[PDB]
């Protein structure tokens, strides 16, 4: 496999991901990482951008989720290089580590390491109800649960209880981890919870929600497909307001 | 707030620099610009604490520079913000120059990120999770000493999560890799935020299902099941290692 990435995006001849070999993608000379191994073959990353075809990390996301996970491995492994060119602590250039995947300053001892952004989700459910929203950056129609990325100082149930007043101004009690799921592309380690509605009205800030309501267990909107975590959420939150 | 403090500013001041932080005495400092000699410095509100401002000063003074670990006895949620200033300060250290195109960066006053003057680019703190998780054979709990401090306090076993790694995977990795045991019934508790250098502790408690104790000389020098009720020198309250032992010994109370 052969993941050609550059500032967040990579080559997707036709939309699909290459495979085969270098001769054919023009890699005969290039520089390349192994980055990982799925149906038992390399996986390879090459820093180069192409005049055609670079593609998002969104483009690739209905193949094989081990594939994914490779594939914006590879993406954020190359935008991590990209994003240490420089040191941020002396402004020297750096280079990466033969030995691990970080970067070594030329000038300083500091170094960086990859980051992994950890982040929560988490489903509101208000007795027969649960609170269902729809972004205004992702204006795809579909109804979904709130999310939000962890500040420095923050434990995950603070997260939650924060990122729930900023979007939609209402507080939450009882919180309940469900799981937990690595999104490649951002880096990041999201945390599910369920949570229930405990005092406020909906409140939304535009440059986050386009729009959010109570959706009872028997009127359910469009929402995100089976095998999402989002979607779990909105199952188990569903199957207890039904059974209460 | 970003601002110069002024002769009337008062409150929690967190003067940190390169992972430490000014503890006169061994305490976190309160009370008056003015008798800190902070008058006319740069400093940030990092949070409040029971309706005082905690500020971020990043400034290092000759001396009683130290770790954070020395005010764990302060309350949790004051603690959290001590912690959040030194992460705070590491984190602004590591970015004035924009590693994408080496312009000096400007700190943003909406959010804790850094913003370039010159690219698009910009940077969140960096935040490592970590599993913790306490084990439980019956009516006993698996502590483990560490040869890196030889300080005779036992604890539980954690671990940096790794890439492409869910917490579950994690708990169970560390476990084997640490102690050559498999658990069973995993079940999440609380997270902390660990400024030790900027990790974020998830906490599981969990049962032996399987396997025997196989350690490491050189990371664990001993691993031994403990009674519930006749425990060893353990982590000081505030840990999130402790609260994972105590809660473990309240479930034996209670099922014994
Ligand atoms: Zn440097
Ligand atoms: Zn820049």
């Amino acid at each position: 496999w052969w993941v050609v990435s550059h500032e967040q995006k990579l080559w997707l001849p036709k939309g699909e991901l290459p495979y085969g070999e270098a001769a054919n993608f023009d890699l005969v000379g290039q520089r390349a990482l192994q980055i990982g191994e799925w149906q038992g073959e390399p996986v390879w990353l090459v820093q180069q951008q192409r005049r055609h075809d670079m593609g998002s990390v969104r483009q690739v996301i209905d193949l094989d989720v081990g594939l994914f996970q490779l594939a914006g491995r590879g993406v954020q492994l190359a935008e991590f290089y990209r994003s240490h060119k420089y040191c941020g602590y002396c402004g020297h250039e750096m280079y990466p580590s033969k030995t691990e995947w970080a970067m070594l300053c030329s000038h300083c001892r500091e170094r960086y390491y990859p980051q992994i952004a950890p982040c929560i989700i988490v489903a509101i459910r208000r007795d027969d109800s649960i609170l269902l929203a729809q972004h205004t950056r992702h204006r795809n129609g579909v109804h979904t649960v709130l999310a939000g990325f962890v500040e420095v100082g923050e434990t995950l149930e603070q997260a939650v209880a924060r990122e729930v007043m900023e979007q939609s101004g209402i507080k939450v009690k009882n919180l309940r981890y469900v799981t937990s799921q690595p999104w490649p592309f951002p880096q990041s380690l999201m945390t599910a919870f369920m949570a229930e509605y405990d005092s406020g009205d909906i409140v939304i800030d535009p440059k986050e929600l386009l729009e959010a309501n109570w959706y009872r267990y028997d009127d359910l909107p469009l929402l995100p497909p089976p095998g999402t975590v989002a979607r779990r959420l909105i199952e188990d939150t569903v199957a207890m307001c039904r059974a209460e």
